[PDB]
C-alpha cells in the first residue's frame, strides 16, 4: 500500500518519499502528464506505469510481505499480484537512491502543468 511505499523509499533511499518525492517535475506525486524531467522524474514515471499495468489487485491498498536479507529488500507471499506491487515499489525506492547525484528541488520542486504540456506526455 503506499504507506509501505514510503517506508521502502526510507529503508532504501533514506529520505522522506512525502517530503523530498510528492511534488516533483512533471510526475512524482500523483498522475502525471508531460516528459519525465530528469533522471528522478523518470523514476516516478516508471512507477506511475508499474502500477498503471497491475491487474488482480490494487497498488494503493493492499499490503504486500517483504523481508531484507542479502543486503537487498526481498519481495515476498504467496500471492503473485501483491508480489508485483512490491516489486514497483522496490525498484522505484532503488532508482531514486541511485540518482540522488542529480536531485534539484531547487529547479522541479512544482515545476507546473504548463511545464509539462499533455502533448509531450510520454506513453509508457
Ligand atoms: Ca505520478
Amino acid at each position: 500500500s503506499l504507506i509501505q511505499f514510503e517506508t521502502l523509499i526510507m529503508k532504501v533511499a533514506k529520505k522522506s518519499g512525502m517530503f523530498w518525492y510528492s511534488n516533483y517535475g512533471c510526475y512524482c506525486g500523483w498522475g502525471g502528464q508531460g516528459r519525465p524531467q530528469d533522471a528522478t522524474d523518470r523514476c516516478c514515471f516508471v512507477h506511475d506505469c508499474c502500477y498503471g499495468k497491475v491487474t488482480g489487485c490494487d497498488p494503493k491498498m493492499d499490503v504486500y510481505s517483504f523481508s531484507e536479507e542479502n543486503g537487498d529488500i526481498v519481495c515476498g507471499g504467496d500471492d503473485p499480484c501483491k508480489k508485483e506491487i512490491c516489486e514497483c515499489d522496490r525498484a522505484a525506492a532503488i532508482c531514486f537512491r541511485d540518482n540522488l547525484t542529480l536531485y534539484n528541488d531547487k529547479k522541479y520542486w512544482a515545476f507546473g502543468a504548463k511545464n509539462c504540456p499533455q502533448e509531450e506526455s510520454e506513453p509508457c
